[PDB]
Parts: C-alpha cells; structure tokens; sequence
C-alpha cells in the first residue's frame, strides 16, 4: 500500500507496465455493434419444390419432430411449413450454451429421421445453420446500364462470391437476393400432345441423356506384362450449352424424323426459381442477406467477410456497380468515436476544475496522469476477460468516469488539505493523509463491487447486457483504486509543491484570490448553517420521509422500457396484399412506395430495396418489404428529418388510403427482441382437432381480447389466414380401367405446375441445376387443367378432363408448429397503462376460456418473464446487505452504516426527476445510471462519516464538533468531483444524432442523479450520522473526551 | 398409465402415451433415450392367405 | 430432471380423458429426498449433541 509513496520508480513501474499492457492489449481488442447477447438460434431449412402447404407440414416437418429428439440444452423448437416448398425449423437454445455443439448435435439427429424422408427433398438438400434471429448485414449489387435482369446479376453473385459467405466462422443461412442460374426447360403442352409424349417421357429422357458415366482405365489395374499404357477413359459428359439441351432426343419417328427436345419445348438459361423480386430503387438488383452470428464481433466479421468481397471486387466487369443498402458498421465507428470524445472531454474538464480550485499546475497534472493509466489498462481487464469493445461496454467506461475521477481527486485533495493546515513537507503530509483515507478507499472498493457484481448475475439476454456493464465499470473501479494506492499517492510524495501551514490563499492575487475568499466565506456560511440545522432534530427527519416517499411515487409513475430506439440511419416498411393476390399486385404496391420515398422525402431517403415475396415469417406472393437507407445523419437536421417523423408520415400515407396493409416501422436498436412490454402468444393444438378448430379458437380469442382495452393493445394474429386452395381429386378407377398409370399422371401434374429437379449441368466450369417446368401460359388459369394429356399404356392420350374432379376448399399458406405440435401465433403488446405480466394473467384467463384442446405457451421476449421476474429486488437485497456489512467492518459498528446508506434516496429522487422531466424512462441506461449514482452518493457519504468518527475517537473530539469539522474539510472535494462530473455528463445529456437515445438516457438520468445527490447529501449526511449516532452510551459530548 | 374400471388395452393406452408425450420427453434437454412400454398406433393390415390365394 | 419431465407432464395433464390416471412403479426419488432430509437430521443432531456435551 503506502510502500510506494517513498518509491516513485517502483510505483512508476507498476504504472508503466499497466499502461503498456493496457494500450498495447488495446491495439488488438475486438470491436462489435453489441456483443452477442441473444440466445443462440439454429435453422433447418428445406425445399420440396412445388409441394403444397399441408404437404411440407405433413411429410417433412412431422417426420423430423419425431426424431429431432436428442439435442442438448434445447429450449424450444418452432417450424413453418411454407406453401412454397420451404419448411423452416428454428431451434432456440439455452443462453450461453455451446453453440456449435448444439448445431452439430442437430445435424446428427437429422440422420435418424433422414432416410425415411421425402426423396424430392433428400435430393434438394436441407441446410442446418446456426443463426441469429435477424439479418446482420446486406450488400447490394446492381447493374449500371441496367441491361441485366435480376436473374443475371444473381448468377454473377453465385459465380464469384457466395461460396464462402456461408463459410465465414459466423454465418448460418444467407438468403441470396436473387437466384443462381438453372437450365430452364419450358414445356409446351400443345407441342407435346402433338408428338405422343408427356412430361414423364421428358424426365426419363433428360435423366438418361444427361449424366457422367462409370468409366474405367486403359491398361486398367491389374494389367499384364509389357503393358505401356495408362490413360484416362472419359465417357459421356453432362452438358454445357443451350445447344446440347435443344438437341435432346426423346423418340425417333418411323420416317426418320427424330423428335428432339428443342422442338417440344423452349430452352433457356433461366433462374432457378422465381419466388422473389428484389428491386433496388426499382432498378434490378441482387444482393446478399447475412443473418447475424452466434457469437461474432462486427468490424472483424466485416474485416474477414469484406476480406472475402474485396477479394472478389477487383475482378468484376464493368456495367456492374456494387451498392450499399444496409450495414450496422459506420454507425458503430462514429458512436464509439463519440464516446472517446466524451471521455477525453472529461479529462480536459476535470483539469479545468482542478486548476480552478487547486490553482497549482503541478497539482493539475497529477490526476491527469491518473485516468489514462487506469483506463488504458481497464481495457486489459476486459481483453483478458474475453469481452469486446463495442457501444455499450464503452458506455460502461464513460459511465465509470465518476468513480474514477473521484478516486484521484479525493486523494490528491487530502494532500492539499493536510499541507494547508499543518505545513508538513509533501512526503510526510501524504503519509498522514493516505493514513486518513486508506480504509475509506478499501471500503469504497468493497461497497462498489457490492452494488456492481450483482448486476452480472442477471440472467438471460438482460443478464448479458447487464454483465457487459458490471465488468467494465467494476474493472474501471479496481484499477482506479489500485492506482489510488500505488502511483497516485507516490505521485504526491513526489510531484506536489510543499505548502506551509494555513495560507489558504484568501484574496492573495485577484481572479482567484477573489475566488478563494468567495469560497471560504461561503463554506463557513455552510458550516455555521449545518450546525444550525443540528440544533433542530425533528424537522429534517420529517422532510426526509417525504423525500423518500416522493422518490417512491416518482419511481412508480415511470413506465419501463428495454432499450432506446435509434435513428439507425436505416429502417423498414412492410407490405401485405389481400389473400390470393398475385405478384402483379404486390409489385404494384412496392412500386408505389419506392416512388413515394424517393420523391416526397427527397432530402432524406437515398435508397429503397423492395423485396417482393416475403414479409411475414415466411415467403409468399401476397407479401412485400422495403428497406430504406438514408443520407448521412449530418444532412438530416431537425426532428422531421429523423426516423420518428419519417416513419410517421410514411405510415400516415400508407395506412388509411390503400387496399393493402402498409405499415412503416423501425426495429429496436438491438438486432434482437424486447420490443417493449409485450408478447408472442402461442396457442397450441393439443387434442388433435386439426387446422379448422384451431383457426376458430384463435378467432374467438382474437375477438375476445379486442374486448379489453383496459389490459391489451394491438391484439393481432401474426401470420397468414386460410387462403383459397383447389383440390384436384382423382377418381382412380376411371384411370384404372382406362389403361393409364397413376404414377405418371401425378408426376406429370407435378412437373407441369410445380416443377421437377431432374439433373445437374456444367455452366462455364461451375455446376448448376436442371429444371423442367411447364411454360408460362400453360399453367396460370384453372382452365389449363384440360390442355394437358397423359399418354397411356396402349398409345393414346387421356384428358385430365376424363378423371380430374375439381373443387374449392381452403388451406393456409403457412402451416406452423411450436414444440413438435400444430400451433398459432397471436403477436401482441400491453395497453398504454400496463405491465406485460398483467396482460399475462389476463391472457391466461382468455385462452383458458377456450375449447379443450387449445393450449397456450410463451416464447421469445415473453419467454423471459416465465423464468423468475420478481428477483431484481432480490439481487438488490443482496447488493444491499453486502454493502452494509462491508460498512459494518470498515466502521466496526452496526449503527454507523445506517448513517451512511441512508443517503441513497437523496441520489435517486433527483435522478428520477430529470428523466421524468425530459421524456425519459426506467430502462437499462437509466438503471445503470442509477446504480452509478447510488455509488457516488454512497462514496461521498462514506468519507463524511469516516472523517468525523476519526475525529470523535482518535482526536477525542465531540460528535457535533467533529462532524462539523470533517464535513468542513472534506466538503470542498465533494463539490469538485461533483462539478467536474456534472459538466462531463452534460454533453451526452444534450446530444442529437447517432446514439442520442443512449447518450440522453444515461447522461440525463445520471446528471439529475448528481445534483440532488450533492446539494442534498452535504446537508443530509451529518444529520444522518449525528442522529443515527445519537443512539449509544458514554457521555459524548460535544465536546469531550481526554486522551494521548 | 392406466384406466380404472373398464380396461383399455395395452395398445390403446400406449397410443396415447406415445402420441402426445414421447414427442417432448425425448426432446427435453436432459434426457437420453425413452423406452415406451406398449406401442404407438400403426395401420395394421392383416392379409388373408386363403382369400389371397 | 423430474421437474422438467413434470413440466412436460403438468402441461399434458389438463387435456386428458376418463379412467386415464398416472401411476408410479420406479421412482429412485423418494429414496434420495428422504435420505437427505435424514442426513440433515443426523447432522443437526450432531450439533445439539455437541452443545449439550459442552
Ligand atoms: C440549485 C440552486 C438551489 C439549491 C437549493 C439548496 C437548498 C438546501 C436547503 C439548505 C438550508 C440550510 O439552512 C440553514 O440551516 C437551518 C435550517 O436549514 C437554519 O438555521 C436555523 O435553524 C435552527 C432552527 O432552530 C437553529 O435555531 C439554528 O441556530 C438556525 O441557524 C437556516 O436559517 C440556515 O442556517
């Protein structure tokens, strides 16, 4: 401890090592947007090309969910049976579980159920990929001269880049905006009835004609003597051109007229699938959509992945301009850049304070040395503890500035005081001083960890955000305290100019001397007064109860939130076209919006990316989505040039005057959950009453909740209802006499209207698919059921019109399940005056009042709240009792801690007030803001009572006498740190621009904390301490005692 | 699993046992394998050897 | 682990038919449960025994 004050060089060495280890361990420290906070997600996606909804639900999904048993730390399993042939099963795992162990466990349980799968799937792969629950980044590509089609650009993507983007050590599924090329054979049904051939014949044709073949070797092994040859037997090779595919032979006519493929059908290199149309400002574009990583940091996933893309960028052709719609990157750089700004500001500010009080340059250098060294290495505590420097962690640093600045100030100050009163040379004056506050600083360390370690113990995703803070600010504390024990004191016995007893400046030299007199006269007023207050016990007690009680009202009347919403420079708006609408209508809308934003928001919007085909959880024709990138924040001044107002008037325009649901919105800040107080209610069918009963129970319920505006808000189902589906019921009999084989009839209907994956070919040196689907006009209106004939066993064709019964029922375009059984998702929010759990008990009562076989469950954000809920108070019970007995040890008593801990209402009711004043809210930034506030309030309070009791005892002085003296000499510092600080948080409190939601939420809560904290504590504490103490035995007196 | 008075047969019960539960006990994070005492329904078609001859 | 299976079961329990009742043949649980309540008993007895001796 002290050992260093007469060892500046050993002290320096601990200091220098810490700086170098810190800053140099800074140069290679990871940088992200936020650290991976969210419970890890895996997706199994599969493609059943052309299937129906109840098909991919009942053939692939239900066949996995029986054998998708045996994965470790699994929390829940959700699945979507798209009527696009896609099934998507996302398994969400227990937070902090081994990600990869989970994901791999999943794929070796894919193969217990895999052989007994459909064969159209088994042949079309299934991809299991560890994934976020949202897109991390999207890089767009467009063509300059526009002379490329979606499908062309898309091919290029697939030809030079998208092989490793799913291989970066942090990427699950990438949704490619486009499609890689496939050999597209478009069957003409007339020109097929013409030549006595049907689809079936086209298939077996192209299968057989297009392959590699089991070769062999000339001079094969084992040869015989003399042999002098080994050379490669090549065989038939799969095809390559458009020529090879037109010239495909199907049957030879008796006259010699060969019947080729080119005759019967159209042949072009086409898109492998035409679900989605993606328009970047209308101009055709293909992009890559990257889902965030199960655990990676941002500028580095981006450094390695942009390593990929910048590795493919020098070799791109002209006519092709790379474009940039949405990342989470420049955002981060300017944000942290902002936090470095504020920290730096805080040094120049403190030194401002420090000079304007201590007026000795050489005293102003001292704490200036303090903070760099403690931060620089504070980083080291992180980097070695495996965390990363993103947004929020840095907010733990700038937020820690308070207890750091206090540390240095408290110490250097007391040196100044002892030398101002006794004339001692520095070195000795320091020894006596450090001797005045030592125990105090170990105590502060204790109690601080007492308030801050329990935050790391939060559970869940919330647990993770809190952890980032615990660790940063606790670490900032640890290094600051050790500094305050080795270099900080050792700098004093080494750097400060010696002051003779009692000069105190007063008047000596204007600007300042006028200042010091002003201060002294003031402070004595302060003391003459404080004692004045000590004469009156009762009054101030009452007033206290008040203040707490007020703090209580004020806390209650502030509604929770989870994190602030940010102009992220980027947002999205959603589209939903009425049931059964077609691509034509949806694309009409996307065109409408794209025009709107790019016109009547001429100053702000730079780019819209309209995605036609998927909006809600799955893909589908009725659905559209548009991604808006904006111009730099700097060029969108006011409030109306912000996400708030833009989204507002967009949705104004699109909500109330359209035939399609058009909502504009922005996601919360974090790439994951917590859209405030709400839910994701799952009504699971349990008895087995099939899709209909579930549909109606959910409707009954959805109307049942619209009937309580005094508990719920926006009770909406999220998903798709039951759309018109068209049964072609086959009368097997009529076909069983007639000499036609059913197998062929099916596979024909299929390859006609769905399509068929048949073989693979080699374009330009890279493999692609072989697809034979009907042509355009021969499968769009019900009437085409007729135009297709199947060739029977005899040799004559047959109408579908001979056996095709045809009717109209309903089916859902999305058959969903939750936890292995069929279910339905009612998404929601709590009414403006509600906690979510309130809604939770009431929903529990509504879904209780539903038929026996409709059960209920919670997922996602609303999964969190089933775990514990009312325990944050319990961790504060822990934080509390521990900070207390830590005080019962520093003060070797029980009552004296009551005296110091009673200061916390004072710090908060002021912290509450300001957040309440502006428009702010009880979130994280305010919660951490609060704790840090709790801390300085309690620190300062600690010094007051420790110096007084020291006098009382070991200087034998009296209660009133000493508390007044202590209060007297250690006042001036309270105000210094306070004033240095309040001014530091100040700008953040203001701030417009990037993270101003953050800056404001923290800064404001904290500052309001600071005012009331000091101007209340410096008057309250002595009343705590004397009046807390005014309950014990001996004379005391006030003034006694007599000793040494 | 049992029925109190009037019995249902092994397979009846068994079906219920296997059809609504053995889906989640074996997917619960913390379970090895389950061995079901009985067996789940399957479509039982029993061929007639005379009537097929 | 029983709490997790019984989580499953407390959720499959409302949707049941008549006569259909859960029973328990092989339970290595009550042995453990009453065993610890018992080692606790002796432990505390050891304390009361001790304090009395002293
Ligand atoms: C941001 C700007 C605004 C900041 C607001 C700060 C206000 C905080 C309140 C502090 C008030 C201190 O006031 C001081 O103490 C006590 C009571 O207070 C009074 O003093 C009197 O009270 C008692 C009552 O018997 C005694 O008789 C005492 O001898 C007498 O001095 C005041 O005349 C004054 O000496």
């Amino acid at each position: 401890p002290n050992f260093f004050i007469d060892r500046p060089i050993f002290a320096w060495v601990i200091a220098i090592i810490i700086m170098l280890a810190g800053g140099l361990a800074i140069l290679k420290l990871p940088v992200a947007q936020y650290p991976t906070i969210a419970p890890p997600a895996v997706t199994i996606s599969a493609s059943y090309p052309g299937a129906d909804a109840k098909t991919v639900q009942d053939t692939v999904t239900q066949v996995i969910e029986q054998n998708m048993n045996g994965i470790d730390n699994l929390m829940y399993m959700s699945s979507n049976s798209d009527s696009t042939g896609t099934v998507q099963i996302t398994l969400t795992f227990e937070s902090g579980t081994d990600a990869d162990i989970a994901q791999v466990q999943v794929q070796n349980k894919l193969q217990l159920a895999m052989p007994l799968l459909p064969q159209e799937v088994q042949q079309q792969g299934v991809s299991v990929e560890k994934s976020s629950s949202s897109f991390l980044m999207v890089v767009g590509v467009i063509n300059t001269d526009g002379t490329m089609t979606q499908e062309d650009i898309s091919d290029y993507v697939a030809a030079n880049m998208k092989d490793a983007i799913s291989r970066t050590s942090g990427v699950g599924d990438v949704q490619l905006f486009g499609s890689q090329y496939a050999m597209r054979i478009w069957m003409n049904p007339n020109e097929l009835n013409k030549f006595q051939l049907t689809p079936v014949d086209v298939i077996t044709a192209i299968k057989a004609q297009n392959a590699q073949v089991a070769a062999g070797q000339l001079g094969g092994t084992p040869p015989v003597k003399g042999q002098q040859l080994n050379a490669s037997i090549i065989a038939q090779t799969r095809l390559t051109s458009t020529e090879e595919f037109g010239k495909i032979l199907l049957k030879v006519n008796q006259d010699g007229s060969r019947v080729l493929l080119r005759d019967v059908a159209k042949i072009e290199l086409g898109g492998e699938n035409y679900d989605i149309i993606a328009e970047f400002n209308g101009q055709p574009a293909s992009g890559l959509g990257i889902k965030l990583a199960t655990g990676a940091n941002a500028l580095d996933t981006a450094a390695a992945i942009r390593a990929e893309l910048a590795k493919m960028e020098p070799f791109f052709p002209s006519g092709l301009k790379i474009v940039y719609p949405y990342d989470t990157t420049p955002f981060v750089k300017i944000s942290i850049h902002e936090v470095v700004k504020t920290l730096v500001e805080a040094i120049i500010l403190v030194f401002l304070v420090m000079y304007l009080f201590l007026q000795n340059f050489r005293a102003t250098l001292i704490p200036t040395i303090a903070v760099p060294v403690v931060l620089l290495g504070t980083f080291a505590v992180l980097a070695a503890f495996g965390f990363s420097i993103n947004t929020l962690t840095m907010f733990g640093m700038v937020l820690a500035i308070g207890l750091l600045v206090d540390d240095a100030i408290v110490v250097v100050e007391n040196v100044e005081r002892v030398m101002a009163e006794e004339g001692l040379p520095p070195k000795e004056a320091t020894r006596k001083s450090m001797g005045q506050i030592q125990g105090a600083l170990v105590g502060i360390a204790m109690v601080l960890s007492a308030v801050f370690v329990p935050m790391a113990f939060f559970g869940g995703s919330t647990g993770a955000i809190y952890r980032q803070f615990s660790i940063t600010i606790v670490s900032a504390m640890a290094l600051s305290v050790l500094v305050a024990l080795i270099l900080t004191p050792a700098l004093c016995a080494t750097m400060l100019k010696p002051i003779a007893k009692g000069d105190h400046g007063e008047g000596k030299k204007g600007f300042f001397g006028w200042f010091n007199r002003m201060f002294e006269k003031s402070t004595h007023h302060y003391t003459d007064s404080v004692g004045g207050i000590l004469r009156s016990t009762g009054r101030y007690l009452v007033l206290y109860l008040i203040i707490v009680v007020g703090m209580a009202y004020l806390f209650v009347r502030l509604p929770s939130s989870f994190l602030p919403d940010e102009d992220q420079g980027v947002f999205m708006t959603m589209v939903q076209l009425p049931a059964g609408a077609t691509q034509e209508r949806t694309q009409k809308v996307l065109n409408e919006v794209t025009h709107y934003y790019l016109t009547k928001e001429k100053n702000n919007v730079e780019s819209v990316f309209a995605v036609n085909g998927a909006g809600a959880a799955g893909r589908g024709q009725n659905t559209g989505i548009a991604f808006v990138s904006l111009k730099d924040w700097a060029d969108r001044p006011g409030e109306e040039n912000k996400v708030e107002a833009i989204t507002m008037r967009a949705t104004r325009a699109f909500s109330q005057i359209k035939d399609a649901m058009v909502f504009a919105f922005n996601l919360p800040a974090i790439v994951e959950l917590g859209t405030a107080t709400g839910f994701d209610f799952e009504l699971i069918d349990q008895a087995g009453l099939g899709h209909e009963k579930l549909t109606q129970a959910r409707n009954q319920l959805l109307a049942e909740a619209a009937k309580h505006p005094d508990m719920l808000t926006s009770v909406r189902p999220n998903g798709l209802e039951d759309t018109p589906q068209f049964k072609i019921d086959i009368d097997q009999e009529k076909a069983q006499a007639l000499g036609v084989s059913i197998n062929d009839i099916n596979t024909t209907l299929g390859a006609a209207w769905g399509g068929s994956y048949v073989n693979d070919f080699i374009d330009r040196g890279r493999v692609k698919k072989v697809y034979v689907m009907s042509e355009a006009k021969y499968r769009m209106l019900p009437d085409d059921i007729g135009d297709w004939y199947v060739r029977a066993a005899d040799g004559q064709m047959v109408p579908f019109s001979a056996f095709s019964s045809s009717r109209w029922e309903y089916g859902s375009p999305r058959l969903e399940r939750y936890n292995g059984l069929p279910s339905m998702e009612i998404l929601g929010q709590a009414a403006p005056g509600k906690s979510t759990g309130e809604a939770m008990e009431l929903m529990e009562q509504l879904a209780s009042k539903l038929p026996t076989g409709v059960g209920y469950d919670w997922t996602g954000m609303s999964y969190q709240e089933r775990l514990s809920g009312n325990q944050a108070p319990s961790l504060y019970a822990i934080s509390l009792i521990v900070v207390f007995l830590c005080l019962a040890a520093l003060y070797e008593s029980w009552s004296i801690p009551f005296s110091v801990m009673l200061v916390v209402p004072l710090g908060v009711i002021g912290a509450l007030l300001a957040a309440t004043f502006r428009g702010l809210t009880n979130d994280v930034y305010f919660q951490v803001g609060l704790l840090t506030t709790i801390g300085l309030s309690a620190k300062n309070a600690i010094l007051i009572v420790e110096f007084a009791k020291d006098l009382m005892d070991k200087e034998g002085k009296g209660l009133i006498e000493a508390t007044l003296d202590a209060v007297r000499m250690r006042l001036r510092p309270i105000l210094m740190t306070s004033l240095a600080f309040i001014l530091g948080v100040m700008p953040l409190v203001i701030s417009t621009g990037a993270g101003s939601g953050a800056q404001n939420a923290v800064g404001t809560g904290v500052m309001g904390g600071m005012v009331t904290a000091t101007v209340l504590a410096i008057f309250f504490v002595p009343v705590f301490f004397v009046v807390v103490r005014r309950r014990f035995s001996r004379k005391n007196e006030d003034i006694e005692h007599s000793h040494t």
